[PDB]
């Protein structure tokens, strides 16, 4: 139908709009402590603390698919990267202080996104 294609340009150009937010918020993490999942060869109980990782190039692979249907799914997996990180992290270590470095950072950029998905529908 012509509705399905409509519908289906609408979530390429939210892909679009999510892919630059993407890039906004990775370039606040210059050390690339986000960049990939966390090694369960390198940290082989990561499962047993976190339940859902997450990471930059996962939530790329899902961007890739159209697989984030609105901002909210996709703020989702940016939260968890911060929040997975805060929590099997002490306070005193340079990937909690990175995680809070990125989520202060990500906020503005977050903020602009929202107004753009809505302004744009």
């Amino acid at each position: 139908s012509m509705e399905q294609v409509a519908m289906e340009l609408r979530l390429t150009e939210l892909t679009r709009l999510l892919r630059s937010v993407l890039d906004q918020l990775q370039d606040k993490d210059p050390a690339r402590i986000f960049a990939q999942p966390v090694s369960l060869k390198e940290v082989p109980d990561y499962l047993d603390h976190i339940k859902h990782p997450m990471d930059f190039a996962t939530m790329r692979k899902r961007l890739e698919a159209q697989g984030y249907k609105n901002l909210h799914e996709f703020e989702e997996d940016f939260d968890l990267i911060i929040d997975n990180c805060m929590k099997y992290n002490a306070r005193d270590t340079v990937f909690y202080r990175a995680a809070v470095r990125l989520r202060d950072q990500g906020g503005v950029v977050l903020r602009q996104a929202r107004r753009e998905v809505d302004s744009i529908g």
